[PDB]
């Protein structure tokens, strides 16, 4: 694996001739992304990001394209990789590399290292390409991360440099841990302070997802978070909309492309009843399913029951579930003993961030046979029972891998939050300690207001007398810091 | 255009080498179509359809492939074509020509003339193939229709022969009407009684949708119904299930693939509140759209309202609609006036059985400029306003054009009913006069019973005093003839 | 001895006539919510289509019924009225009907009414005979307006025993209402001999409002026993697809909220039956956050319950887990004593069918379980052997009208428009009807539906000349074939 | 007005003979209130509240009665008054004064000063009764508040005492403001530090509603909150269940009792989209209504739109609404002006905490005539238009004025949180300063867990390795502090 170069842009993607079809959907997506457009207009002259060099780990989709060309429209230089092996949309990747005014032959866009259907080896390769800038004296000075793989690579790789050695891996280290480490080990043979120099260059990380943000909270508590981080996941306009309303749209997209299995009349098991779970269950309900949920949190559980859902354990429900979805951000939800209890031709998929919510490592060692139906749809048969399980996306996130992820309108919230967070960490950089921060409420409202307008919502303006009575400014913020919406 | 023959089988399709992919999904499909699988088992011995030569005009999909292969398992010969130029699933076309035990080099299935993306001319050519059996002495003897296109062809065809002329088409007749006429006319040159003979030979037609059944009721009212017809659309297990629940599923699949636009938050306009309209609104609603309905029938109108929908006219509503779907079975729902009024990048599609629900002819002659984004998605632009519209499937049923149609489990009801009507008309032709029939309630109940059973429902059994209180047999039909479900 | 009251020439038996002014206020509000009936008063005001009609009505004595009663009188008809349930009467509504739009309690101008909330079985049948029995033996009732067939049954059985020349004895183990019904007939026979025979001869037609009563008319007609014409009012599309469904969706949870104040959200709800009423039931409970399961004997209804997100289960497997149990079948013997004894502590048990035989009320009353009345129509039963108590609504009689008010005015507007349309048809075109069971014609259902679309603010599209041609329909309707199921 | 006494207990209630009906519904409520019931068992022997003298201002309902008897079962002494003029359940007041073991003759319960249909004069007299403990050396040491009127009475009272003047009222002050001061000024003529000594005696207040809480925030802000407060409202188990799921149940109850107008098919207008408004909107949706929402907060607005609801202004939507419901906790939502614009027989009510969301004061001055239909249902007519409006509960909260408020199972959450806040503020009292606190997550989850098992919900237990993965204890808390559920 070696990068390609064309008119001064280095990259690796499926197919550069997909740019026209890429660019077509870019423009449509832009009508569906008023958050990002409004920010381009608000920030064109200002150039808030001049001097920013952004390293991005984020699903290389159409919506991430519009995100990228917003970031560059505010002065940033970017380099990009997907944060999932299947989530790349090749046509969006190509329009990124070509740019709005370039061609396949003479691309005038940004470096992108991503294509749909990476191996774990090429993924980690593309991840290192995105963090590695041409001139050794101006490395990445900023990170846009989703999952924390960009962040994790930087900080473990500094830890290994500062310790002196990149460690061995045993056996029951995941196949990815090997690959991950393999990358850093070889890197060390030739380069003794690569990551350390990146880590002091980087002003901040902004992190998109619940999981990445969890990893962030564990670096801060170790003492190992080297630069500030905005938790973008926990914008109100991120979680309460993307995680939930995004998934309500995209779960069922993922399952329809995978399987064309009817949803109505079916027993559907959702594991997890957070924002993602709530989105899944709502979607399944709307479609006529008989939805049951799992949960470890008594509160989240009380909500599911108040929404008409049984609250049940995997063990109790698994043998009779027609569709099983894991949505927990946790590992070990569907183990092999579960998969063997499942019914013939039941569907099994994961919509959390990682491929370990489902025992894929166990299923591959089990003596089941895999028959590939088509991209990202696999049919697994146990010979002892005769029963087959349809597995979506090798247990990686079915929505981004079997479909196209959330809709443009949803990501317009998420990526508008992401843009803002980068501006703030870049322009107001000494205003931050080495901690996880969340955006101010005024800015959450800013973003919400763009989409209410875009949708045709008519807001009531508080009178002077009304805002004295509520103790708030007419123009926001409207709620206490602990308001949960 | 001429047939391909390979191993004694004529056919014309996209690509024969897709038979294994088709086969895999067909086999998956059999696990989701207990209705068809169960009639295969019941009637394997009997071979109820021996001597049948069935010409089938029905969307060449995986679910049809399973119907087709149900009929051949019961001893019928078939010749097949799609009832729509975009509806064919080519991997399934391949699967049926190859057969369950053939390969592409040695195919062992049946004649299929169908591919996704036919032209009108090719559509009519394909259809003639399907109705024209190899042996002049052994013409088609059954028609299995969906939309009445095969029925119309035999009957206008015969009509023109008894007339000794095929009418010249008027200079402003629709493109398809000219094609249709030109096909018949070209044939009257070399074969003067082809269609009359076929019509003498055909013992029955089974009709699967509302539009087509209308046309039967029109041939009958004219005295021009030359054979018995079973109205399969209006089996309870068909209309109340396929038309409603099918659409609830396949509509948003159609939209997610064609456009990937967020439904939640959007103003959705659904023209028509028949079963298909009911299904669309249910679908949109569950997904968070703000749904308004149009209707001409105050009964269906009041139902919408009672379901939480504004009942509005296209004129008052079109300006505001983010997504516009026609679901009427009628022509001229959305004229060029209406399209020129839609907001920028609004979406327009038709899920009714033909493409005159939208004014595609007016849109094609308008002067607007077309840009194909990808198959079955076109962005139309008007110079005088600068507004562009996303048109799905060129006004053709969008669930099948832009997606896969209804799921297997749904189609199992419809096709079990079609299978049953085929058997009835074939084995008992004498019991039927030249009229349009519906199947007895007890058969509808049979099909229902199989699917409840498949999903895990537990039916209650009437005691003897109960059954006598209700005036019904414990097993027997359970509801009066006028019962509306 | 129960005897009627007479004030100002108007005989009646009701709770309290001082309730008229209240009743009247609510009736007036109710007219705003019943455009169906209101438009019918307007359209038929000078044609007086019901002059000479003497209508005996057996239908819940509610605010909505009162508006129907006065629609019929606005149109020339005379009436005598009883409720078709011992708990369904709204006493202030009863009051206002006897008083009239312009009467007072001391100077009543209304019509005869025999109904109060909390009747006994014997009072119910007495009230029923009072309603059926017009003042002049030479001017008997000539029309029946029925809900559940009790009037029609009283007459048709009443005549069939006369002829038989005697009224049977009842068995040790006959239902208590049967012994009562029989004792009424047998007692009148000792004095009168052709009372019901002459009445059944006088009646020009019956209009039946509900599913249960229509089964009974099908069962009279099949036996050669239907002796005047019938219109099945239930199977108007505007009736069944609207009242039975959307109506029950309103009034089911009303009944439960009044009866119990139990949170519906998070609870397991067993709905027996998935006809239009079961569908209304499950809809209503689903939207309140309930965990809904359904029982059914019919695979079509059952396949719909499943496609709507509901398990289809037997009472046997379901009963131990359900927090609220609602019967909605039209059938007998749905929740037996073994079933009730299996219910969890303080689960709620309700019937929303037309008769109380859906729940084993006789069985439970002879079980040995102790009864404590909580309040009007909420009773708490205790089994000594398990220590479990169950909350029984309306002593097993329809719970929406027993524990609440029934369906809203807007919903009844549709049903009552249809019945009013039927009465007029059967009265003025009596000639063309045979002694069969009839349904209204589509254009009339459409008429009803249109008033209500109009009232609600909805805009109907009008077919062009080409669309109507293309569909083979007149522009002005009817819009659908005869078998169309909506 | 002077209180009654009987067997040592002073009270002013409607009718003591209602105690039997009172007590039967109490025992049924207890089966619907596992939170309260688990706290009676947990804390029976520990007697945590001994020495607590709790002044209760909260809706005198069946549910509040099971709360009270939990408090007394835990050692507290209490005096009670309702916090709304119509919300008292006369028979719950009775069973409370009688106790489980007394008779109407010899009551063995607690002091209550509450009945349905108090005048403003009577409401305030009763609040003072409730706060004025019989021994001067043992005044109130605890307040349990809903709406902040008890808190207001105590801290304004004291403030006027420290200033030597209860300030003369202005000729057209809100009628309620005049009654407030008349009560103070009159006590002040004879008692110059009644409230000062009461404020110095109260160790803390536990506040139950969003609106009470607001006021608490405006005491702290001014430096005037002279004891610790607990925000009970903002336990997850309170706001996300009571405000939301409570209202979903009770809104429609109050409407059905008051009016028995069909909800399906009607245009409903919900002002405000917080927890209450989401509750209302949810409820009206399920019943079939064509619901529109008003809002000032774009985040809340974007939720309503994602949820199938137009966001609109009163002005735009008022002439067309069938049912208008304000859920804002703000003032001046519906003015006389909007009221005059309402359609004939439109229904109008308020479900926020005070009456002034609707311009009641201006309605009464308008020249509209009031006809009382029955308790809490009034018909108002404008002679100049001839149109009438049904106003519910004189614009006081309609669920508790026209019905019975939230059901037992919902209030089991609120009142378990309340009982816990009372234990904590009382037993661990020194650990608290004169600020507004919120209970710790682990306590919320504790309350949630009781109700989930009561409902038959089966929680999943995290493995050691699962807990370690998430960095949480197997027994919780499971979420960070900013988690919004
Ligand atoms: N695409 C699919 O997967 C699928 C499935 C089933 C049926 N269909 C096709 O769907 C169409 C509708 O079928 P259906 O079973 O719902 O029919 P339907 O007869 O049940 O309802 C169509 C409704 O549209 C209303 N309508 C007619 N003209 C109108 C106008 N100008 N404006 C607004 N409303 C109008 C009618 O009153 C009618 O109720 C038919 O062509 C049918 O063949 C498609
Ligand atoms: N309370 C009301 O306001 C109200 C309103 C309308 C009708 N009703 C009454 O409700 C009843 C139902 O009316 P409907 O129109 O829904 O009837 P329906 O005939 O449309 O449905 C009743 C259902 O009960 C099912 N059933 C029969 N026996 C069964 C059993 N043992 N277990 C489970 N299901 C069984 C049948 O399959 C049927 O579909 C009738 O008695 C009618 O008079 C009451």
């Amino acid at each position: 694996l070696t990068p390609d170069v064309r008119n001064g842009i280095d990259f690796k993607i499926a197919d550069l001739s997909l740019a026209d079809f890429g660019r077509k959907e870019l423009r449509i997506a832009e009508h569906e992304m008023p958050g990002l457009m409004s920010l381009r207009r608000e920030y064109a002259e200002v150039q808030p990001l001049k001097g920013a060099r952004i390293s991005g780990s984020l699903h290389m989709t159409v919506q991430t394209a519009v995100l990228i060309e917003t970031l560059t429209a505010l002065g940033a230089e970017v380099r990009w990789a997907s944060c999932n092996i299947f989530s790349t949309q090749d046509h969006a990747a190509a329009a990124v590399v070509v740019g709005p005014h370039g061609t396949p032959d003479e691309p005038k866009g940004v470096p992108v290292f991503a294509w749909k259907g990476e191996t774990l080896e090429e993924y980690w390769w593309a991840a290192e390409q995105m963090l590695t800038w041409p001139d050794p004296d101006k490395p990445a000075n900023m990170i846009l991360d989703d999952g924390g793989d960009a962040t994790m690579l930087v900080l473990r790789g500094m830890q290994y440099e500062k310790a002196g050695v990149v460690p061995p891996a045993e056996e029951d280290d995941p196949a990815e841990w090997k690959v991950f480490l393999n990358l850093l080990r070889t890197r060390f043979e030739t380069d003794k302070d690569k990551w350390t120099k990146i880590a002091e260059s980087v002003k901040g990380v902004t992190e998109e997802t619940t999981t990445g943000v969890l990893r962030l909270y564990q670096f801060a508590a170790a003492g190992d978070l080297a630069f500030p981080a905005i938790n973008v996941n926990d914008s109100v306009t991120k979680s309460k909309f993307d995680n939930k309303y995004g998934t309500r749209h995209s779960l069922i997209d993922g399952i329809n492309r995978g399987t064309d299995a009817l949803i109505g009349g079916k027993k559907v098991l959702i594991c997890g009843y957070g924002d993602v779970g709530k989105g899944c269950a709502e979607a399944m309900k709307g479609q006529g399913a008989r939805v049951s949920v799992t949960e470890i949190d008594p509160i989240n559980a009380l909500q599911a029951m108040m929404e008409g859902f049984d609250v049940v354990t995997v063990e109790e429900a698994i043998g009779d579930a027609d569709i099983v979805v894991t949505a927990t951000g946790n590992k070990d939800i569907i183990m092999l003993e579960h998969i063997k209890a499942m019914k013939d031709h039941a569907i099994l998929g994961n919509i959390g961030h990682f491929d370990n919510e489902i025992d894929m490592a166990g299923l591959e060692r089990s003596g089941a046979t895999r028959v590939n139906v088509k991209p990202q749809v696999d049919l697994w048969t146990f010979g002892d029972t005769g029963r087959s399980i349809i597995v979506l996306s090798e247990g990686r996130l079915l929505n981004l891998g079997n479909a196209t992820g959330h809709p443009s309108f949803v990501m317009s919230n998420s990526f508008a939050n992401q843009t803002i967070a980068q501006i703030e960490l870049w322009t107001k950089n000494d205003e931050y300690d080495n901690e996880v921060y969340r955006l101010p409420k005024h800015l959450d409202e800013k973003v919400a207001r763009i989409h209410v307008e875009a949708l045709g919502g008519h807001l009531t303006k508080l009178t002077k007398e009304q805002a004295e009575y509520l103790g708030v400014d007419v123009e926001g913020p409207y709620k206490p810091d602990h308001y949960r919406y």
